[PDB]
Formats: C-alpha cells, sequence, structure tokens
C-alpha cells in the first residue's frame, strides 16, 4: 500500500483559486524510472495509461518489436505498485509487481484503472489497419483483464448491449479509467453507423467551446453549420465519431454486464481518446482534441444510476484557450473555426484546482500537463501549469525540434512535507535505444 | 520461480569445444528492460551488479542524484525477478519486487548476489575521496544486506578478522557474488598495509600470464622485476593493491563470521574489481585489468575448507591475449610490457565453453562480453565472442565515438527450443536522460 | 515506575467533605517542564491530553509547523515517564521515553491513556475543515494507537460497529481516557445522522442542570422547549451533537473490537469534547460546556458489561454553578437559559472530595482546575478551588488580557509528606516562541 | 542510535572554502524543543552545556528555583538521545532519557561530554560566591558524573595532580567536552597562585591575536606590556586567570587519573569558560573573550601523548576580527587594545570551513554561530555566518533590546537530503515564565 505520506494526497484538487495564482514548477527530480525501456533501436513503445489511487497505482504500455506498426502482434507490458518517500523526500514509484502479456492476442488502444486488490485493463484486439475497422460493420473484439496483487489473472471477452450493429469500431481511450461506486469507468470512441438509434439521438446535435466566438472569424450561423458536420467521418467509413464511456461491474465472470454510455454531442466535440479523474467524489473528463477546437478539453461528469446501474452521463466543459496542440491543415494549433478535422495528439491535464469553486463553473481554472509547442508538427515537448487564459509556468524538455508525442499528467501530494509533485508521463523519441522512451518525468508544483 | 525453459540452463557451460569454434552472436533482440532509467539530464546510474541463479535474478546499481561524483550521499536500487518466455520465443526478465535504499547511508561498489528467497548484497560505506580510502590506515565501514522475497530486510556492519590494520581500504568487486555450499562469495579488492603478515607473505610474488612472453619484447629478468613491482601503487597511499575474496555464511546475524581470503599475487594481477561465476559445481572469478595486461582475465578457483570453513583459495588463469580494455598512457589497450599501472575499465567475460575440457587447461577457451573497442578513451560498447588469440563474432553498437564504460555479460539457455541467450548489460552514456542509461542488452549466441 | 512516594497517591478523593471547606492553593512551585515548546514564532502547539497512573504517566499535543490551522498537515508528539522526588521535595515529571509522529497522517483531537507497559492513544484523521465533517455522511478515519514503553508500536484502523451511517462525524474527546477492567475508555463527541435509531432513541430527551431553575428567568415549560432543541445543530450538517464513550479491549489486533457507548441526552448535555477519570473503583466524565450552561459539568459515570462487554453507560451529574466559562453571544459566562449555543472552552475539573460522600449525591463538592475568567474572551488564565456555589481559593497568572485556551488539571498524593499537589497544564499564548506554551503549572492544594 | 540520515555527518568541515563564501541562513524550523522550561516566573534555567555525536546527544542545563544567584542550592537537569528525520524532512531531537540531580550538591558550571554509551558531566560544588573562590587557597570539590543509558549512575570526586596549592579554583568551561583516543576532554578555566611553578613557567608570557596590530593605536611594546598584564585579576584574589584542558580516562573509579592541561599564555588569551570540538580527527578549542579582545577566539588544538597519557597540549589560533561579543566599560565590543578587562559572554561558534585547507593557517576561515549585537548590553540576540572579516549571513531574533545570554552552537548533516543544519541553542530573556527560556533555534545553512 502508499506510504503514509500519501494515502491522504490522492485525487483531489490541492489548491484554492487564490493559491493557484501563485503557482509555477520546480526542477526535475531524479528518481528511478518504472517505466521499462526497450532493448534495440527499432523497438516500439508507446501508448501508456497510467491510474493512482489511494492504495496503489497501475501502469501499462505497449510494445511492437520493430517499429511502431501492426495490427498482427504486440505485447502489452503491465506494472503495478506503491508510493515511498527517499531520503531527499521526493516520490519513489516502486514497482511490486510486473507482467507482460505476450501471447499472440494483439491488444491495443488500452486503458488501464486501479481497483481493490489489483488493476483492471480494458483493450480491444486489432487484426486490421485503424481505417479498414471503421469500414467494417463489425466491431473489433472487445477485452477487460482483471490482474490481482496476488497474481490471479482473469481476462473475459465483453459483448455489452447496444454495441454490435451500432458501433463499427469501439476503442478504450487509453487515458486511465476510474473505480467508481464499485464500477470500473473508461473512456471510449469510436464510428457509429448511419441509421442506428445513437446516430439519430445524436442528429443535428453540436458542440462549440465558450471562448471560440471571440476568436472565430465566422458568423454564429456558419459556425453551427460547420460543428454539426464535425461529427461525420467520410476518410473513417462515413461513421459518426462518438465518444463515450464504458461501465463495467467489478466482477470476474464479465460478458455483457459492462454498459457503453454516449456522450450527448451537444456537450462534446467528436470523439476521440479520452482520460477520466477522480476528484473527490467528482468524475471528470478529458477528451483529445482531435477535431477543429486545438485547446485542452475537460469536463465534469455526472453519473446517473436507474436501478444501481449508470444509465446515463452528462458533461459540463471548463471554458478555456489554453494549451494548444499541434495538427495538420487546417486544424493546426492556430486554428479557431469549426469544421471537419481529424488529427491531433494525447495531452491531457490535470485540475490543480475546482473549477466548482467559483460562482460561475470553471471561471477561473488551473491546470498542469504537458504538450507539444508547434502548430503542426510533434515536436518540442513542454511542461506547464496554465489558467483558461494563460501558460503561467513552463519548461521546454530538450532542444528544439525534439520529438515527442502522448503526454499523460498525475499529481498527487505528501502531506507530510505539504508539497504537490506531478508526473509527466511524456513518450519521448529517442536516438539511442528504441522508437520512443517514455519518461515518468517528475517535479513539484509549488506555491509561491 | 524461473520458467520450467530455464531453471535447468543456468550456470554451465553451453558448448563443446568443437561447437565453440562455429558460435555467432545474432540480432538484439527487444524486451522490457529491467534496469530504470534516469529522470533528469544529469541524474546518474553506475555501478551495476548482476546475479542470476537457477531460481531467480538479482539486480543492483547506484544512484546518484546531481552528476556521478559523491561520497555523502547516493542511493542504491535493487530489483529481483524470474525469467519466463515471450510469444517471440526469447526471455523477459520479470521483476517480481523493487527496492530502493535511501537513507543516508552512502554504500558504493555493492556486489550482489541470488540467495535461497532473495539477494544478498556487499557494499562499503563511503565518506571521502577513493584517494583518501588508501591514505586513511582505517578501513570504511562494511555491510552486507539481505533483501528476502517475502520483504524482510536485515542489514548488518561486518568486522571479518584480519581486517582491521591489515587493510587500509576494502571495497566488494561490484561483479556478482555467488551463493556455493551454504556460503556467500564476493568478490573484493583494497589496498594492504605495509609491514602486516599479509604484505609479507606476499612479498617478491608476481605473476605474468602465459601469452606475454611471445608479445612483450622485455627480456625474462626486466618483466619479472616489473611484474613484482605492478602490485604497490603509491598514488594510492603506498599500499599493496589486493585481490581476494570475502565469505560469508548465510545468516541474518552477522558480526565476524565472514571471511577475508585473498589472492596469492603468484596467480593473481594487481588487485581490481571483479565477479565470480558458477559453472556447474566450479568457481570462476573474473579480474578487471587495472593494471599493464589490457587483455580479460579469468580464473578457476579452487576453494579449500578446514572445519566448514573457506580457509585458502587457490587461481588458475585461462591464458588468452583477446578482448583488450582502453586504459590511460603507458597502460593502453596497445601494452604488452609489465609495470606499475592502475587505469582501465570493468568488462567480465563468460565462458562458452569449458577451460578444463582440453588436456591443457584453457588452451582452447571461448568467451563472450562486451568491450570498449579503443585505445584510451571509453568509447566503441562492441559485443563479441573470442577465443584466446581472436576476436570470432562481434558487433559494435552505436556509432563511433559513442561512450559507455562497465560491461556486465552474464548466458543461460533456453532448454525448450536449445538455444542460449546472453544478457550484456552495458553502461551507456545518454544524450536524453541521465548521464547514463544501463542498458541489457540481449541477443542469442547461435551454432553456425 | 513512579517513585514509592506516589504510587500509593494516584486516582484518589483525597480530602474528607470537612477538609475540602479550609482547602486553600499553595504558590507555584519550579520544575522542569516535560511538555515541549515550540522554537518558532509560528509554530503552534496545541490540545494536550495527560494521563497518570499508578505505574506512569502518558503525555501528548499536537504541532502544527505554521500557525494554528491545517486540515492536511500537523505531527503529534507523544511523551511517557514517572514521577520522583526533588530535594526541595516537590514532584519532577521524569520523561522516559518520546515519540514524534509525523508521516503525512493528519492525527488531531486525540486522547491518550495509560495502560500496562505503555500508553494508547486515540485520535482520528482530518482532511477538511471541522464543518465539512459534520455534513459529510461518512464519518473520518479513526485510529488507535498503542505505544510500549519497550518501544513497539501498533497502530490499527478501527471500525466500531454503529458508527457508519450513524455518526457523519466521531472525536475523541481529547481529555484523558482511562484504562478500566482490561478496557481502554475514550471519551468522544460527533454528530449523529437523522433517522437514525440513535437519533430516534435521543428524541424529545434532554438535560437541565439541578441548579439552573433557580438561576433562569424562564418558566419551567420554556426550558424544556429550549434545552430539547439545544441538541442539533444546523450550522453542523443538521446532525444531533452527541457526547459518549469509546470503549476498546487491550489488544494489538483492533478491527472492530472497540463499542461506541453513547450518553443518554436525558443525563447529558450538547455533545463536547470530554475526560475520563479514575477515583478509586468509580468512573467519571467531565463534559465541556460548548452548549448554553456554562459551569464545570462532572458526572459519575455507571458502566455496564454483558458478557464482558461494556453494553450501557448512565451519568449522574454533580450539581454545581462555579467555574463559568468564556463563551460567544448569549451564551457567555454570565448566560443561565437553555438555548442552543456552539460556543466555549475546554476546561476540565478534578473532584478534591468525594460527591457520593454526602446522603444527597454531590450536595458539598469540591474540585480544583483553572478556568477563563471573562464573559467571552479566552483571556485571564486563573487556577482555582470551588464547591458548588463559590470559588473558595483562586489565583490569576500573569497580567489581565493574558491569551489563553485549554486547561487540564490533575492532581495526586506524596503519601511521603502527605501532600497533594496539582498539575494545571495550560495552553497559554506566547509573545516569545509559538503561538501557544503549553505549560505544566504545577502547586500544592493546602490543608488549612 | 542516530538516524542512519545522520551517523555519517557529524563533526566535519562539511563546506569547501569555495562553498563557504556563498552560504546563508534558511528560516528558523520548528521541531519540539528537547529543552525544559521553567514553570515559575522567578525560575531560573541557565548555563546549558550540549555534546552531539556520532550515536548520539547528551544535553544538562542548571536550574535554581528563586532567581539565578546562589552558591548553596541548585539542580542540574541532564537529557539524553537521538536524531532522527521528521516528515518535513528536518530533525527531531528525541529524548530517551531525562534525569535530574536534585540532592543538594550544588553543582555548578558543568560541562557535558558524549560517550560510548551515555554521557560524562564535569562539575565542580559551589559553596560561595565566585570572587570568594578566587581569594580562598583551597579549590572547590571537583566531581565527573558518567550516566550510561541503562540508567547506572556514577559520581565520583576527582583529585587530579598539580591543582591542590597550585589553583586557587577550578572550573568545567560549560562548553561541550569530547571523547578522543578513549579519554573525555573537558574544557577548564580557574584562577592560579603566585609562585607556583605553573605561575613562574607562565611568567612573562602573552598572546596577541594577528588582526590586532591593523586595528590597535598603540604601538608594538605597548600593547606587548599590556598583554602580559591582562592573565592577572586583582579583583579575583590576584590569581593568574588561566584556560586549560581536562582530560579524564573513560573509568568509572576515577579518583586522580584525570589530569589538568593548561594552555601555554604564549598561545591563548585570559582564561575563560570554553568549549572543545571534534572536527573529524582534530580537536578544536573555542575560548570565551573575557578580556580585551572581544572577537571571537578558535584554536586547533594539538595533542601529545607519552605513555598513553595527555602530556601536553597547543593552540594555533583562527585569526579573525569577527563576531564581537558585549562588554562592559573599555572592554565593550569595540575595543582593539590590550589591557587588563574582566566582562564578556559565551558565545562559541561552529567552523563550517576547516582552517587547514588554505596554505596559511585559517586565512579565509567560515564560521557560524550567535552574538549579542551590541557594544555592552547583553541584549539583540543574533544569529549568523561570518568569515575572518565580515558576517556574510545574519537574522537577529526578536525585537531590539530583546534580552539574552549564552549561545551554544552546533551543525551536522543530513547525508539523505545533503544539507547542513545548525541548532543554535540560545539563553533567553523571558517575560512569562522563568527568568530565562533556553531555546534550540534551528535551521539550514544553505549552499547558495
Ligand atoms: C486473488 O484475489 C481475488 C479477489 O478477491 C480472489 O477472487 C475470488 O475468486 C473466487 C473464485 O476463484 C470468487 O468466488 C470470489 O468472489 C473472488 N473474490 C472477490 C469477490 O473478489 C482470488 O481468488 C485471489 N487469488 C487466490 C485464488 O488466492
Ligand atoms: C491567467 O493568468 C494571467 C497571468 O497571471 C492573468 O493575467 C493577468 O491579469 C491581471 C488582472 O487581474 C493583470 O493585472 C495582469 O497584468 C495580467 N497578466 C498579464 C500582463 O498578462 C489572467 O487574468 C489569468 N486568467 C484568468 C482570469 O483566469
Ligand atoms: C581462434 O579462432 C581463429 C579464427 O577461427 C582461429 O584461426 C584459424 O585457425 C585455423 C587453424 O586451425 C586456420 O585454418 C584459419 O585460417 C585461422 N583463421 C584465421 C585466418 O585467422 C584460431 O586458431 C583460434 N584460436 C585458438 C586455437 O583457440
Ligand atoms: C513489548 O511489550 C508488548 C506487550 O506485552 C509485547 O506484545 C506482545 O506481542 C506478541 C506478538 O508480537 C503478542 O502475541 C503478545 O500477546 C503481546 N503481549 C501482550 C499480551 O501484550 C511486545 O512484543 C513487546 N516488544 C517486544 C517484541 O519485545
Ligand atoms: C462554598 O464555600 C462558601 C465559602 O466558604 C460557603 O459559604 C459560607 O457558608 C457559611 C454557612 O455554613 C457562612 O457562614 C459563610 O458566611 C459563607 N461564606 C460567605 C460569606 O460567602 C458555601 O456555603 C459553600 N457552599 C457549599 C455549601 O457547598
Ligand atoms: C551499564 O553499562 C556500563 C558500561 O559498560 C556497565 O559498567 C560495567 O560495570 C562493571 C562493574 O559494575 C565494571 O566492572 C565493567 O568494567 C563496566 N563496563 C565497562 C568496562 O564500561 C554497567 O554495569 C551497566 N549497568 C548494568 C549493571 O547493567
Ligand atoms: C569575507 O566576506 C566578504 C563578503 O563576501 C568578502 O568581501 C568581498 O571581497 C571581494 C574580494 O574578493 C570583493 O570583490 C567584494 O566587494 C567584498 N565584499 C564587500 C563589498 O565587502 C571578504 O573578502 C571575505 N573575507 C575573507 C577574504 O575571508
Ligand atoms: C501569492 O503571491 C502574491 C505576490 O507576492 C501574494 O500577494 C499572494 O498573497 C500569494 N497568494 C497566496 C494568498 O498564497
Ligand atoms: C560448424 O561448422 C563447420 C563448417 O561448416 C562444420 O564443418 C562443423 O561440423 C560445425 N561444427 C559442429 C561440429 O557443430
Ligand atoms: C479548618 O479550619 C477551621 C478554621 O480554623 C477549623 O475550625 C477546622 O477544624 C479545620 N478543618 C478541619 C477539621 O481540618
Ligand atoms: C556560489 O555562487 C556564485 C555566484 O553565483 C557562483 O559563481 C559560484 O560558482 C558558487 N560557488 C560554488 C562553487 O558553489
Ligand atoms: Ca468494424
Ligand atoms: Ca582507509
Ligand atoms: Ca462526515
Ligand atoms: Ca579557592
Amino acid at each position: 500500500i502508499n506510504d503514509n505520506r500519501y494515502i491522504n494526497g490522492i485525487n483531489q484538487f490541492y489548491f484554492s483559486i487564490a493559491e493557484g495564482r501563485n503557482l509555477t514548477l520546480g526542477p526535475l527530480l531524479n528518481m528511478p524510472s518504472f517505466i521499462p525501456t526497450a532493448t534495440t533501436p527499432e523497438g516500439c513503445t508507446r501508448i501508456p495509461s497510467f491510474s493512482l489511487t489511494k492504495t496503489h497505482w497501475c501502469y501499462t504500455h505497449n510494445v511492437i518489436l520493430n517499429g511502431c506498426q501492426d495490427h498482427v502482434s504486440s505485447n502489452q507490458f503491465v506494472s503495478m505498485g506503491i508510493i515511498e518517500p527517499t531520503s531527499a523526500g521526493f516520490p519513489f514509484f516502486r514497482t511490486l509487481k510486473t507482467l507482460y502479456l505476450s501471447d499472440g492476442v494483439n491488444r491495443k488502444s488500452c486503458s488501464i484503472s486501479t481497483v481493490p486488490g489489483g488493476c483492471m485493463m480494458y483493450c480491444f484486439v486489432s487484426t486490421q489497419p485503424e481505417r479498414d475497422d471503421y469500414f467494417s460493420a463489425a466491431p473489433p473484439e472487445q477485452r477487460i483483464i482483471i490482474m490481482y496483487y496476488n497474481d490471479t489473472i482473469v481476462e473475459r471477452i465483453i459483448n455489452p448491449p447496444g454495441v454490435l450493429d451500432v458501433w463499427a469500431t469501439l476503442n478504450p481511450g487509453t487515458g486511465s479509467g476510474v473505480y467508481y461506486l464499485g464500477w470500473v469507468l473508461f473512456p471510449i470512441y469510436g464510428g457509429v453507423i448511419k441509421g442506428t438509434s445513437l446516430w439519430n439521438n445524436q442528429a443535428n446535435k453540436y458542440f462549440i467551446p465558450q471562448m471560440v466566438a471571440a476568436l472565430c472569424s465566422q458568423n454564429q450561423a456558419t459556425q453551427v453549420q460547420n460543428a454539426k458536420s464535425s461529427y461525420y467521418s467520410s476518410w473513417f467509413g462515413n461513421r459518426m465519431i462518438q465518444s463515450g464511456i464504458l461501465a463495467c461491474p467489478l466482477r470476474q465472470d464479465l460478458t455483457n454486464e459492462c454498459l457503453v454510455l454516449p456522450f450527448s454531442n451537444d456537450q462534446v466535440l467528436m470523439g476521440a481518446e479520452g482520460r477520466l479523474y477522480m476528484y473527490g467524489d467528482s468524475v471528470y473528463y478529458y477528451q483529445r482534441s482531435n477535431s477543429w477546437w486545438p485547446m485542452t478539453m475537460l469536463y465534469k461528469v455526472t453519473i446517473t444510476f436507474t436501478n444501481g446501474q449508470p444509465s446515463a452521463i452528462s458533461a459540463q466543459n471548463v471554458p478555456t484557450q489554453q494549451v494548444p496542440r499541434p495538427g495538420t491543415g487546417d486544424c493546426s494549433a492556430t486554428n479557431r473555426c469549426p469544421g471537419f478535422c481529424l488529427t491531433g495528439v494525447y495531452a491531457d491535464a490535470w485540475l490543480l484546482t475546482n473549477p466548482s469553486s467559483t460562482s460561475t463553473f470553471g471561471s477561473e481554472a488551473t491546470f498542469t500537463g504537458s504538450y507539444l509547442n508547434t502548430a503542426t508538427q510533434r515536436i518540442n515537448p513542454t511542461m506547464y501549469i496554465a489558467n483558461n487564459t494563460q501558460i503561467i509556468s513552463s519548461q521546454q524538455f530538450g532542444s528544439s525540434g525534439q520529438e515527442a508525442a502522448y503526454g499523460h499528467t498525475t499529481c498527487f501530494r505528501d502531506t507530510g512535507s505539504v508539497m504537490v509533485y506531478c508526473i509527466y508521463i511524456i513518450e519521448l523519441s529517442s536516438s539511442l535505444l528504441g522508437q520512443f522512451q517514455i519518461v515518468p518525468f517528475i517535479r513539484q508544483v509549488t506555491l509561491s
């Protein structure tokens, strides 16, 4: 279990609105990395997922032997452990168990979540190029693996209702899932088939971030028209790209008890990878900006239960115009106008302040994470702290041109020294070993 | 415990003399590294020690937060686990437990060894520059830590007889120790004080490798005179630099039961870092070439017991002239003449063939490891397979100029597929994260 | 163990009813304080707990580094020792062991008690402002730590039955607990949820001190109506503020064996901090006056066992109208009428005479302690001796305006010189070091 | 025993000459004080002595019940314990045993020292005003008390040779003593009788600090004449005020084995209180400036042994002109000219840098401590860091006018976090409890 110094400083808003204005990032601290490196120049480690809870943490990433492209073979590394203080005062992520799922099943886009006594992981089995998954009417096989600290492993092929003949494809969002009220929730996304109930119920819906108007040169009517069209992709089998949540009851005999809960397209942008968080008793969702709006998207999720089962989800966006991501064409970090786009990168963000603490939800929110500071290239990894309109502290890593990809950020507090630490898990392009080196950068978020 | 595919292919001579002539190295294989990386540009991870036995493996290395020099602070990372096959057929070193000794005690030059149920580690506590340790008449504090898989940890400050007022300094050789007949043996080295019994008993002794004569231009009398002087260092407090073995009975209340057994200087070169091996029932020793002879030094060690206690050790060298190491001045990879030298690098070697299988011990021996291919710079890390006079297979890693340091090699066989794998743990200079990145390169040693 | 001069003069009624009329306080005596001081101007030491028994004494207090407000970080100082005579004849509290619980767990409102061979401490873990604890339906984590004189420490998270979904919050009373018939008893208080069995069973109950009638201007019916309403707080989550006792069997593997025993609201006032005492074989309880009645509240507690387990408690009040405490608004030291109040200070009192020695329980009781002599400000610390209606001896400490807070009083007798000493542990506001300086004032209670 | 974080960071020069130039004092840190407070307004706690060694620390101070003057009654508080880290990272001095010597023997001017397994304390028995001790030809009784952690206590009246009929008085210097090569050394001072061998051998000797010339307006001949006269006091029985060292072999049956070793008056100023230190293997001495030169006096002491017994001591002064002390009349902090003076205060200093590391001994020395910043009044306690000519970092405590007295400073390093902490034990005048409050201020000495 996690050390007493951390058991009470996890999954919370660590600072007050007033303190948020005076936060800065400290120097990077050196700790033994708990994320394994490749041992060949062409080895590829990508798509990490990290879940940290009161008792322990779970980590996982995908491994491909040659280069970063396969739809046949790949292995998935899973790791779990606890956090303990070092003599220097900062955290050490102690690995207590390691697993390497290597058996021929091509598990991809996996999201992992902490559960009492272990980790629950949700993956889908890839057997063809991503684009092909959208054209085929049949969805990929879905699997959830539960790995207990006692070394028992139970994997199940799941068939949640409302998937077959509704979703041409379904993928976990790769971002962490969360254990909530006896259920494990995972972010999901995919393509919905035209003519289905889901499609019809989503027809004509769209979402436009609160701060777009002042930055977009198009008129309201034009924005609305383009926003509505941004949820349909002709390149991806003419499917409605949808975001959502997969809720699974914690059982070892899962078959069709998990529930697919899609977000209303009136509250969320075009479906994309994502991540779920827990701040106290509130659930939050991070949605990758793979569409027209290039800024960080965070939402407070309200979950409704009907007869002990999740029946509906509602999302309220934290309005910002900060931390853009690199994109292609007319959808780069500089874009501000609605339209159809299918480009971007995963870059979640951690809320250091409570958006509900202001009279108007999210009027003054502070968050931290990493982002690729460029308009169209996945380059210049940069850790930062920002509010709705400005970056108030940042430090680029490496020299300009340094390639990087996804970035998963997680913060917790040492209730002993009373300082907040954040771990920025960044996929860095390496020139020595492997295509990428996923690094768990760690540093303090100083108040002052 | 290790998978059935490996429990019977550990610590043995894998090939016959005839097969040794036809061995070549396979491509590097990609597996998740079990050796942690630094998370800051200046973080320093160095001095690894690796022990692999029938049941499991133990690994450890030193961590310094800023740069690679301290005599005050440092932490020691320890890891342990097993080996299991991946779907591709090659090994995966599964970490089952991790430990980070961070408490203010500056444990250095640690050697680790596998013991039933865990790992036994031997370190010394550094409190001043190495050179100062040789001038001070008092030796550094010595410690042996036993870490059980059940998470019990027992550290003891040891005071073996014949150390105080005999050895100005004492250091573990960093190379792995071995569990032999109920005793844990570790390689050691240090400086002996003038006038002590050990000094007197070693007076006038010297060792000259069998293949030096044909390569040295000096006459026999001159060689002998210089060889005798090579065991005394004026730069290191005028001490006799000695090599040896520390034998500790496996107990949890060690105080003064460990025994310091020095090698006769008539059979070994000037003391240096080292490593102990187990090939069947025979013990072997690797001695770093920190003296005049720049070639790989391996010896078959014969241990004598008197009343259930190790009482004396004898070393028989495997005569070779292959695999030189980079050195300074007149002691570079090109030197062949006796004289006093204090330069070199750690680069052990694994015997793929039995030296005792030939009518004349070691007449035709084959070994594998890594070495820095240059005369004086720690550059061009290169994995190889060689016999007494030639390198018969090699592959440099990275481009020329690539900095590197120590190299620990270990081989084992998959009794299922019937192939031998070797792990080459090499300290590589990195430009991204940390000063060094210790990498567990792994590849097959193919017969053909 | 305590000196022979004190082993037989602890936890008893030291004077007869007749002698009580002639008691006066002696001069303060100077002894080395056994309560540690802060070393910074802003350091805060507060909430002491002191337990003294035949064999030894236990002491503890909370430490906050900056100012006196945190719900995150804080440490708890624990101390234990014995009493021995000085050459001047008076006591010296000799500390034989010290402990500083500093590990990130925010242990608050701790009560300590002497147990055979050590101390047992009961705390709750604070993670949010006190008021928030009453609104949240879930109670704070509860912990009991046993610290043996042999340095063994065992802390357990306890989950006594009837707490979850019954008590929105639960706190130790900070006053000392007592070891009674193999069980350790601690005073407790908190807020009970509406609709629970406890709530229903307490419905319509109330308590009005015997001497209120003659001092209150309201009629009987009005008093009863207001008294009933004084047990419910809208400011504190609309909970029923309850007082009680937590009984724990002396074990090192406590989980859910401790029992929560609430006082009948027909015999006790609104729940508040408190303390338990032992006078011979009788248990007594001190209840802080945080409600409408501002006078010292002491009760003789009758404990019922059913199958070797405490099953019910009954309280009989010692009727007095002496020693008021400062309060806010219409609940100052001058108030005498029932109504809802939530203000006051901790100020226990020691009974120098047996209340059961008079034909009518407590008709003539004498007690000693300290109190803040003012109507609404925590000012003018004053040690005193008083009976049911008047203060018969007192001496203010420092000049008027001197700030102070809690006061814990304990008396014992030197069976050698035959004199009674009382220790008045008072939280004094300091201007030099720290916010407060907890001082163990000691003086004699002279008969004459 | 002390925590692993400190066992290797005690009694050493922590910084290099270069780092000394960039040292500054950090904020005062709050830890539970291990020095007991008085419990009455007139209680007096004074004359502390603190010894810290690899294994543990020893502390002691004198207690007088009414005011700060007695030559009859007084008690001596002794305390011992270890150092351990708090969750905030800084030290906590954990008291593991307390003792209160209260028995009628008026032990004064006590110096304490750490010894294997306990503390050794040296006091003298006062029975009359100090001045009277110098006029009486007989010296006060001398005592050394050894207090073992196992609670065994052995006190012995000692009669070292060369004291009777040589020293009219003899006093421990109150500053800590040190355990060196099996002997416990304590600083001493007193008055020597005219006509004795010691007197004759000291005749015409004198010492003038290296930096006086440039600051004194008198010529060399005049300075020499006045310096010679500064070692004789007509006010104190016309005795030669002498400084020295008392060496006692660690035994439990001491009688006359302790040796009185006086300093040559050619190397030291007029005798005064003092303290001994250990920096590595070198012994250092601090001499209170109770004479004409008002600056901090530190000397490297060279001890000579003859037949296993200390036979002579030599002192080499670290030349400075920094950190003056308040004095009376023509001997205030502003004085620079030789002459007879008998005024000053105890204010030792800790050397953060090695004086022997410069080609010329002490050419660039850095030290830290506290001092009363005023010319003649014991006022304005101020902690500082200084070099030979300037104060490079300082922070006054409290407001101007704040009375204070002695100051004992001690520094050690956390080899885990790699930071140096210093404890400044200062006698502060208090207005609440007691005449003085001896406070163990603690803060870090930051490099930068
Ligand atoms: C490891 O822990 C899990 C979690 O409790 C154990 O799972 C139980 O498995 C049995 C059947 O094998 C179920 O009937 C129980 O309901 C499971 N427990 C629950 C409710 O989670 C698992 O058995 C443990 N591993 C072992 C066998 O020691
Ligand atoms: C985000 O942070 C920025 C920078 O701190 C805020 O901008 C400052 O706003 C204040 C007004 O209160 C001005 O006085 C400063 O001059 C602004 N900084 C500058 C020069 O850019 C910004 O207001 C914050 N956004 C919010 C309100 O969330
Ligand atoms: C080490 O390996 C080398 C290379 O295989 C051996 O050298 C060969 O020796 C044979 C004689 O049996 C010659 O026919 C080859 O021409 C040699 N190779 C060349 C051209 O270098 C060498 O003999 C081996 N060393 C030993 C005997 O251990
Ligand atoms: C310190 O004293 C306690 C009190 O006796 C010892 O506690 C015992 O612990 C064992 C298990 O560790 C229990 O089975 C016993 O029942 C305990 N004794 C009881 C009944 O109180 C403790 O072990 C002592 N410390 C040590 C280990 O010396
Ligand atoms: C509490 O103490 C007071 C003071 O000693 C008692 O008051 C005295 O009562 C007697 C009657 O026996 C009168 O003669 C005195 O004149 C009273 N003192 C004064 C002038 O106030 C009081 O009776 C005691 N309370 C009880 C009975 O417990
Ligand atoms: C506490 O420790 C001391 C230190 O060892 C013990 O002292 C020994 O006392 C005996 C006589 O009582 C001497 O003969 C030994 O030489 C002492 N030891 C030495 C050399 O220091 C002391 O006895 C211990 N307390 C007890 C009695 O347990
Ligand atoms: C003691 O410290 C002072 C302050 O750092 C030193 O004075 C400085 O000396 C340098 C010369 O190297 C000048 O450049 C600075 O201007 C001086 N500071 C000032 C303005 O006072 C002083 O030299 C140190 N004393 C020594 C040499 O030990
Ligand atoms: C943060 O820093 C500003 C600028 O010094 C200060 O005024 C403010 O009080 C700080 N914020 C808080 C309340 O911590
Ligand atoms: C190795 O290869 C050589 C060359 O083809 C072959 O002649 C020899 O038999 C092989 N060695 C053995 C016996 O495996
Ligand atoms: C206390 O003092 C009163 C007044 O002098 C005296 O009459 C009485 O006997 C004393 N009480 C007792 C019995 O100790
Ligand atoms: C201390 O600070 C000075 C000024 O920035 C810097 O130049 C110097 O290198 C530092 N001293 C050292 C060597 O630590
Ligand atoms: Ca499909
Ligand atoms: Ca040495
Ligand atoms: Ca609650
Ligand atoms: Ca005298």
